[PDB]
């Protein structure tokens, strides 16, 4: 037999259990992943009869009466395999980079068993080659809405079929511990009280951060460490480098004799393009000094090239290699770390620095092939990307470290290669977690399998081996470590494990203050005692006093000892530790002034001769308060009136520029540019609020005469800075998020006249990758002048008030507030000085009206090109129009005047216009009241603003007859290729009195007009819910000021007096008014809101004397999505496009160049072949009662053969359709329970299948479960036939709504005081003390109405208000005050 490569047992010392009688045997992995080739040489067990399932019949008969019919055993060693995504039997992946699979790897880390040799000669084997391996393909893309289903199953069907060890891989990023995904934590909950282990890797994000820059000092809580393995019960695997490498390195046949340089290895470089073997036997070496060009004429030529100096990577110091020649090029570090380098590429890679150096012989070269064992670069050091810092809520994970990088494994099609990550040291706890649990089995089996895998956990964990980080001669900190290393070996022998005051291998001790108090505890498993002494280091981290971010390494304050304690045998023994700090804490908090880690362990040495029984158990606390670190970034603003900048803030470009993209904390606000010669008809986006367009268009933050900026905002309607919405840079995880806004005068913030109508939650910016956003912007904090009521709030000074809270039970509100101006008032147009020789324009010195500032004046004239003042620009791409002026600007003076250009236009052609912080700009242009005898002397030029920024108002032309019902709403068609906003006019509403608020301009609101000569005094309107059958409670009210005229007052847009959309249903709309004499009049109306978009069906297609003729399905009439237009038309090309401007009186219009087809008698359509008009230029459209409008073209109408028939899968929320989950998926099983296969797409919806003819049956797969909940039946059947060619299957859903609750005390409770919230109905929900504030006792919980009750021993009381009605989203403080 060949050899075994023991690079990662030597040191995980596994081979010390394999001889006590512990391989695999006789139990089984479960590992839940992307895939296996169970043909696999490794792929084997030795003896059948030694193993937990026995045959492929032992197998039905677990299968079955567990209660599963579904998957199969494959062979001995893979016993059970199922693809839970589209719920089939396919388990390999993948059918240079080739052959490659996660779960394949996975697998070969956790059981073995190869008995043929890999490229290197050598067996390789898992911790546990004797195991038996299940593996569920269970793998996420987000076309679903949750893969949380699929996991559940996988996991239950792990515990039922054969149980004991479940690999997860999964992870979500800063997970917490005891706010976790319930349903994903039950099932792990229920795998450990069957004696399962359930090990999950930590994750690859490493620190808040990583991605860009090492934390600020200033935010300690940098935890990256995922959910689900953040949670209690599972094990939690953080990530080591192996020592030992297995790549394709190279050789210089020339430094054999080098001895500390593996006798050429060097690695490789080949970094984002690995053109490695492009021209890559081999010869030719070179050797270049300087990194400038012709540094000595080169030398190079078909020969590789040699450098650092790093002045430009990989384009100044890379490319210019081809320059000289060489066919290829090399670098080196220029210190010994080797680091990892548009691509610019002829051949390049990166080779070690000490390698470098000892490159200087010119010399000849080759590179290698087959892999070679060589050592890492990286070697005993924790791997870069392994998760770290607490959980959310403040915890410690991970749990224990494993060889995670460059790990030799497992591929497809008997294959071998390496992979790096925490998803490959899970598998190594996987199995060491396996023969722990043999060791158990044999040494206790007087032990229930319900206490069993928390042991096998502290056994793992208490026999770890503390590691030392190599670069810093420090140990690593227990947040980045664990416990320590793997220590198989010492697991089973030592028979001895730790726990602290909370029963637990870890200690997470919340704030500390000056003494560091707490018991722990250690138990003796064997009949033979053990007398140890012991001794506790004290690290906290070490920060950068240059720049001033952490280093995510460590530094050693003082090694406090305890003494000796001999635990007694099968029992155990308790310790006290105590520790003074207050020392350190001047020059830490110094250092890291929001607080710092105070961590670390306490070790077990036999007393007499150590290295006996060497046992551990870590700790961390936080000097300070972990739960009341600041969750947000400081604004944008604050900092920069400071001379502080953000965390990823880039100050690239001019002073002071705040680009709306820019990750910071701050306001946006929207834009909308102000034109006198046409009409404006799209807006400019996002800016950040305060920042304007300066000279060359870069937004920068502006300043008033005093030195500030200013937040205003202009609540008018014209879209130029209407409202202000926060955008945050997220350092903690924050939760209860909301906007409110008091009158500045109201100092305490008790009065909100303005709340957001959500509450928000989500998680901090950490950028690990360009995927993970560094800014978060939630536009539902988007705040509009109005009140709660509806009401305008008048111009003046408030406060825009963020508040929330972090993710830890006790902590307290955080509130941060910007100074906010709400003005609606144009600047002061009033008069200025011309003078016809010196032609000096000088307006008066700059006032406005409101309190934001002036903040800039200008002159313009529009520069007339091709006969027009205005360019209008087709974007021919995206399918947009624009126009806007051409203005043309003339310079302004140091003393505020202008000096008009009188050659360029006329005196009446030029604009004076004065613009405020706010957004309000005045404009007026000469010409108005100049006396026509000009050109003499000096003038006095009276100014007035010429309404050029207004507010829209809809086309009105209708002419109310007394016949009307009085009801008006507005009118539009939805374009169909140009994405400008289709123009909108108002039309009466005398029938199908429904509306699709909806933005689109099609009957989006409901209004009122009345008769021109009729008088409509104190005219208000008011909605009334369908359930207020009295009409006592309005849900919505117009404002005051509203008459016949001015349709906009009594305008209702489906919502309620907040600004949320109301529900779909039906409500009333009553109008009330006095009279010409005194009479008093009430019309009501019930309107009927409804969203949902049309149903399109398939029609069919006929030719006729040679021309395609469409008919469609006929549309139904009855409801509110009964069908009320319908149109055939095709669109037309001129100018090259299907849209057109035309220039009108109003302004510009952009329309479809829509060309319709009439109706034949017999129901069908002609589409006839025109030039340059293909089928898919022809469209189908409806539209219904609502107002809601589908269209579809009928080349994709076709491809449903007259013989195939459509199903379409949808789910029915009872919300609006913008609130409502769309993501999900399901399988279809054709009349024999067979999964359809070849699927083919519907109108472009994958929820839309075309099948033959037949019987069917649908499943529900997956959905949001923690979004929405499932009512109807998860599956429904149905038939497709050629009466019933179109199906709709329909899963009925409920939305989910949850709140967080804190019961806060007076004082900490007395010992065996239960704190529970009581539901009503009756029931109990356990509370638990907070960690970091123990008068706290919070839990996050279904939005309902609770109590809280406590039940205290012997005589207190609680004296509160207990009750509470929760509302989704927002925490609910409830303190409490117990009493004697
Ligand atoms: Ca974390
Ligand atoms: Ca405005
Ligand atoms: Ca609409
Ligand atoms: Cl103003």
């Amino acid at each position: 037999l060949p050899p075994v490569n023991t690079d990662i047992h030597d040191w995980v010392k596994t081979k010390g259990a394999w001889d006590k009688g512990y391989k695999g045997q006789g139990k089984v992995v479960a590992v839940i992943d992307t895939g296996i080739d169970p043909a696999h040489q490794s792929m084997r067990i030795s003896d059948v009869s030694t193993a937990k399932v026995k045959s492929k019949e032992d197998m039905l008969a677990r299968q079955k009466a567990a209660g599963i019919n579904y998957g199969s055993w494959i062979n001995d060693k893979v016993v059970f395999a199922h693809n839970y995504v589209e719920n089939s039997d396919n388990i390999k992946e993948n059918q240079d980079t080739k052959y490659e699979s996660h779960g394949m790897h996975v697998t070969g880390i956790v059981a073995g068993n190869s008995k043929e040799a890999a490229a290197t000669g050598e067996r390789f084997l898992g911790i546990a080659p004797e195991a038996q391996v299940m593996f569920m393909r269970v793998f996420a893309n987000d076309v679903m809405g949750s893969a949380e289903s699929l996991f559940i199953k996988a996991i239950e069907d792990a515990v039922a079929l054969g149980a004991d060890v479940i690999n997860l891989s999964l992870g979500t990023a800063n997970g917490a511990q005891l706010s976790g995904s319930k349903p994903l934590m039950e099932a792990i909950e229920k795998a450990k009280k069957a004696g399962v282990s359930v090990v999950v890797a930590a994750g690859n994000e490493r620190v808040y951060g990583s991605d860009h820059d090492d934390p600020l000092a200033t935010n300690p809580d940098y935890g990256l460490v995922g959910s689900p393995s953040t949670g209690r019960t599972p094990t939690s695997v953080a990530a080591i480098n192996s020592k030992w490498v297995i790549q394709r390195l190279m050789t210089v046949e020339e430094l054999e004799k080098r001895a500390d340089l593996n006798h050429g290895k060097a690695i490789y470089s080949e970094s984002v393009d690995f053109k490695n073997i492009k021209d890559s036997h081999q010869f030719a070496y070179v050797k270049e000094s300087t990194d400038a060009g012709y540094n000595a004429q080169d030398v190079k030529g078909k020969i590789a090239l040699i450098e650092r100096d790093p002045n430009k990577t990989y384009d100044e110091m890379i490319a210019l290699a081809k320059k000289h020649g060489a066919l290829g090029v090399l670098i080196f570090n220029n210190k010994p770390g080797q680091s990892n380098r548009i691509p610019s590429a002829f051949i390049s890679h990166e080779f070690g620095k000490a390698m470098s150096q000892l490159n200087g012989n010119t010399g000849s070269l080759e590179f290698d092939s087959v892999v070679s064992k060589a050592p890492s670069q990286k070697g005993n050091e924790m791997n870069h990307f392994s998760n770290w810092g607490l959980t959310s809520d403040g915890y410690l994970k991970p749990d224990i470290t494993a060889p995670g990088g460059d790990i030799y494994s497992t591929y497809n099609d008997n294959h071998y290669g390496s992979q790096t990550g925490t998803s490959m040291a899970s598998p190594q706890i996987a199995g060491a977690s396996l023969l722990v649990k043999q060791y158990l089995e044999k040494t206790q089996p007087n032990l229930p399998k319900e206490k069993i895998a928390d042991i096998v956990k502290n056994l793992l964990m208490s026999n770890a081996q503390i590691h030392v980080n190599p670069e810093t001669k420090t140990t690593t900190s227990p947040r980045q470590q664990g416990a320590g290393l793997l220590n198989i070996d010492g697991a089973v022998t030592s028979g001895l494990y730790v726990t602290g005051k909370d029963n637990y291998g870890s200690i997470s001790l919340g704030n500390i203050t000056d003494t560091m108090t707490f018991d722990v505890t250690v138990h003796n498993l064997s009949n033979k005692d053990k007398t140890l002494r012991y001794d506790t280091e004290l690290l906290t981290d070490h920060v950068d006093p240059q720049k001033g971010r952490f280093t995510l390494t460590s530094r050693s304050l003082k090694t406090y000892q305890g003494g000796e304690v001999t635990v007694p045998a099968n029992g155990k023994v308790t310790v006290r530790v105590t520790m003074d700090v207050s020392q350190f804490t001047k020059e830490l908090t110094k250092q890291m002034p929001n607080g710092y880690y105070l961590e670390g362990f306490v070790r077990f040495r036999d007393s007499q001769d150590d290295q006996l029984n060497r046992v551990n158990i870590p700790f961390v606390g936080f000097k300070g308060q972990f739960e009341n670190l600041a969750v947000a970034e400081e604004s944008i603003y604050r900092l920069k009136s400071q001379g502080k900048t953000g965390f990823y803030f880039d100050e690239s470009g001019p002073k002071d520029d705040i680009y709306v993209g820019k990750h910071f904390t701050g306001l946006v606000t929207l834009g909308s540019e102000t034109n006198v010669s046409t009409k404006t008809i799209s807006d400019n986006g996002l800016h950040t609020l305060g920042t304007f367009k300066n000279a060359d268009g870069k937004f920068i933050l502006e300043k008033n005469a005093q030195g500030n900026p200013v937040l205003a905002i202009s609540p008018n309607g014209d879209n130029n800075q209407d409202f202000a919405a926060f955008k945050g840079v997220f350092l903690r995880k924050y939760q209860g998020l909301k906007a409110s806004v008091y009158h500045a005068s109201d100092k305490e913030h008790k009065n909100p006249l303005w709340v957001s109508p959500e509450s928000f939650k989500g998680d901090k910016n950490f950028n690990s990758d360009i995927r993970f956003a560094k800014s978060t912007t939630l536009l539902g904090t988007a705040f509009s002048g109005k009140s709660l009521t509806g009401a305008e709030l008048p111009d003046g000074y408030y406060h825009y008030v963020v508040s929330y809270y972090p993710d830890v039970v006790g902590a307290k509100r955080q509130e941060m507030t910007f100074d906010m101006i709400l003005d609606r008032q144009k600047p002061v147009l009033s008069q200025a000085t011309f003078d016809p020789e010196t032609n000096r324009f000088k307006p008066e010195p700059l006032k406005d009206r409101g309190l934001a500032g002036v903040r800039k004046d200008s002159v313009f004239y529009l520069e007339r090109k091709d006969n027009k003042p205005y360019t209008v620009t087709i974007n021919d791409s995206y399918k947009y129009v624009s126009v806007e002026d051409n203005k043309t600007f003339v310079e302004r003076q140091a003393d505020g005047s202008f000096i008009l250009p009188l050659d360029k236009a006329k005196l009446g052609d030029f604009y004076y216009m004065v613009e405020d912080f706010a957004g309000n700009v005045a404009i007026a242009k000469l010409g108005d009241h100049l006396p026509q005898t000009l050109g003499k002397t000096p003038i006095k030029l009276k100014l007035t603003d010429g309404n050029y920024q207004t507010k829209e108002t809809l086309k009105d032309n209708l002419e109310m007859t007394q016949s009307d019902t009085g009801l008006v709403t507005n009118q539009a068609q939805l374009a169909v290729v140009h994405r400008n906003q289709p123009q909108s006019q108002l039309t009466k509403m005398n029938q199908d009195f429904f509306i699709s608020p909806n933005e689109d301009g099609n009957k989006d609101f409901v209004a009122f007009k009345g008769l021109e000569n009729n008088v409509y005094n104190d005219l208000t309107v008011n909605v009334y819910a369908k359930d207020d059958h009295q009409k006592q409670t309005p849900i919505w009210s117009s404002q005051a000021g509203a008459g016949a005229s001015a349709i906009e007052s009594t305008a209702w847009y489906g919502i309620t007096a907040r600004g949320s959309k109301v529900m779909p249903g039906d409500y009333q709309y009553v109008v009330t008014y006095r009279d010409e004499h005194g009479k008093e009049h009430q019309k009501q109306y019930t309107i009927s809101v409804n969203d949902k978009k049309p149903m399109i069906t398939q029609g069919r297609f006929d030719t006729i004397n040679g021309v395609d003729h469409f008919t469609p399905d006929k549309t139904k009439a009855l409801g509110s999505s009964g069908i009320v237009r319908e149109e055939v038309f095709y669109l037309a090309k001129k100018n090259g496009r299907k849209f057109d401007v035309t220039e009108g009186k109003d302004g510009i219009t952009v329309s479809d160049n829509k060309v319709y087809i009439p109706k034949n008698p017999d129901g069908s359509y002609t589409i006839s072949k025109r030039d340059g008009v293909t089928l898919s230029d022809y469209y189908y459209l409806v539209e219904d009662r609502a107002g809601n409008v589908s269209f579809a073209t009928l080349r994709d109408l076709k491809a449903v053969g007259k013989d195939k028939a459509v199903v379409n899968f949808g789910l029915d929320l009872p919300v609006p359709e913008d609130k409502q989950i769309v993501n999900f998926t399901y399988l279809v099983r054709d009349a024999d329970g067979k999964p359809i296969e070849n699927l083919e797409y519907y109108n472009n919806s994958g929820n839309s299948l075309i099948l033959p003819y037949g019987k069917y049956t649908v499943e529900l797969l997956t959905y949001d479960t923690n979004a929405a909940k499932l009512e109807s039946d998860k599956i429904v059947s149905f038939t497709l036939s050629a009466d019933n060619n179109f199906q709709q299957v329909t899963f009925k859903m409920t939305m989910l709504a949850t709140s967080q609750i804190t019961a806060h005390f007076d004082h900490l409770l007395p010992e065996g005081s239960r704190v529970s919230l009581k539901t009503a109905q009756g029931q109990l929900i356990p509370l638990e003390q907070s960690l970091y504030v123990p008068k706290a006792y919070g839990k996050t919980v279904q939005e309902g109405t609770y109590e809280v009750v406590v039940s205290l021993p012997k005589g207190y009381r609680i004296e509160g208000n207990t009750k509470v009605n929760t509302l989704p989203n927002e925490v609910h403080e409830l303190s409490l005050r117990l009493v004697k």
